[PDB]
RNA sequence: AGAC
């Protein structure tokens, strides 16, 4: 029932095969009925994971992540969560899409909320279907979804530093083990602990996955060490998860600036996603989970939540009417709909801060609504002495567009542009105007 | 930390 206007959520647990079963069944199905369809992929990584399962059905890929010789009748549209929402800030034409398609429509990541928001509210007034795909819906809070074989949960003291001692379960295990760390600091001392034990260590993060998760289907390894980048379009052949339950997420404080908090607990959501790297081969059972505390009960401190509503409010609807969060979302932020909502100019300010900036949604937020030019960067030399950046323990200088070398020292603190060496290089860019 |  693909032409009725509704929202279909389908639980699909971790290895139940969303994208190699279930996605191309949906798209062929919309092909035959003449749906004009488009189909989100989490990430490029995930993106590329759906060529796979949908060579030869004629779909348009609207990412660079891949190519294919595309017949110019394709009715079936692929983008990223994040390519959806950007493309709905840009006073571009909006396709009139029949059916929506999310693939991890769990993921929390702000532009991915938004693009949920935006396809409900469509859904809800009668313009459009939908299909939500997760192995942990919205609004459901649980952290050991079905799999494919039976997993043994067990919950134990996590090793979270380097260890003489005291942990012995962890080195002498026979099989292959995956391990979730907050971060790339954070894991780079347990990889060195591990291999000073003798053991073969890969680590993955954003940085490092292009080159190394590849290591991980070609070499032999002991144990992955990786943060969240593993959560999503990542399988391995391993038998035990360790999982410290932890990441980092940015987090605002008293509405003046953004911190990269933690680590603290992960939500129900992603401790799924986490687990759900093993028990996935029936023919091998006895796969395990050790995991070292809690999920988060509370969510609603993480920044994510304020900041895809300040890219619904900016989001046109006909007759300016403003999309809401998807419902079982909608409380994990307590702003009226359109709070956001910026000034034509201002407005344009604010995408292009994003878009061409790669500033934070919060922060473009800040800049733009403070009636500054997307060009003028004399608000990141400006701010008071506890907003300076260090770099190497020293504080960070740049040479600006005015030929003047000047301390970084933004007029609004968010620890995203300057958390890692990548973001850093990225912001002092922008700050130079280069 | 993740993301286009």
């Amino acid at each position: 029932m693909l032409k009725k206007k509704q929202l279909t959520v389908l639980d699909l647990h971790p290895g139940a095969g969303k994208t190699r079963r279930v996605l191309p069944e949906i798209v062929r199905e919309a092909i035959k009925t003449r749906l004009r369809t488009v189909i989100l992929a989490p990430t490029r990584v995930v993106a590329a994971e759906m060529e796979e399962a949908l060579r030869g059905l004629p779909v348009r890929y609207m990412t660079t992540a891949v190519n294919v010789t595309h017949s110019g009748t394709e009715i079936v549209d692929l983008m990223c969560h994040a390519t959806f929402t950007s493309r709905l800030l840009q006073p571009i034409r909006v396709p009139n899409y029949n059916l929506y398609i999310m693939d991890e429509a769990h993921f929390t990541d702000p532009s991915s909320i938004a693009a949920r928001g935006y396809i409900s509210t469509r859904v809800e007034m009668g313009e459009a279907a939908a299909i939500f795909m997760t192995a942990t819906p919205p609004g459901t809070r649980d952290a050991f979804p079905d799999s494919n074989s039976p997993i043994m949960d067990t919950e134990v003291e996590v090793p979270e530093r380097a260890w003489s001692s005291g942990f012995d379960w962890v080195t002498d295990y026979s099989g292959k083990t995956v391990w979730f760390v907050p971060s790339v600091r954070n894991g780079n001392e347990i990889a060195a602990c591990l291999t000073k034990a003798g053991k073969r260590v890969i680590q993955l993060s954003r940085k490092t996955f292009e080159t190394e998760f590849q290591k991980t289907k070609h070499q032999e390894w002991d144990f992955v060490v990786t943060t969240d980048i593993s959560e999503m379009g990542a399988n391995f052949k391993a038998d035990r998860v360790i999982d410290s339950r932890r990441c980092l997420k940015p987090v605002i404080l008293d509405g003046e600036r953004v911190i990269l908090a933690g680590p603290m607990p992960v939500t129900h959501a992603s401790a799924a996603q986490r687990r759900g790297r093993i028990g996935r081969n029936p023919n091998k059972p006895g796969d395990e989970y050790l995991y070292g505390g809690g999920c988060a009960e509370t969510d609603e401190d993480h920044a994510h939540w304020l900041e895809a509503r300040m890219l619904l409010d900016n989001i046109y609807l006909q007759d300016g009417l403003i999309a809401s969060l998807y419902r079982p979302e909608a409380d994990k932020v307590a702003a009226i709909e359109g709070e956001f909502k910026l000034r034509t100019e201002q407005r344009k300010t604010f995408v292009e801060l994003m878009k061409r900036g790669d500033l934070p949604v919060w922060l473009a937020y800040q800049v733009a609504s403070a009636g500054i030019t997307y060009t003028d960067r004399r608000w990141c030399f400006d701010g008071t002495t506890n907003n300076t950046i260090m770099e190497d323990s020293v504080p960070a200088e740049v040479w600006t567009r005015h030929g003047e070398k000047r301390v970084l020292k933004p007029r609004w603190m968010d620890a995203r542009v300057c958390s890692d060496h990548a973001a850093l290089k990225s912001f002092k860019e922008f700050a130079a105007g280069k």
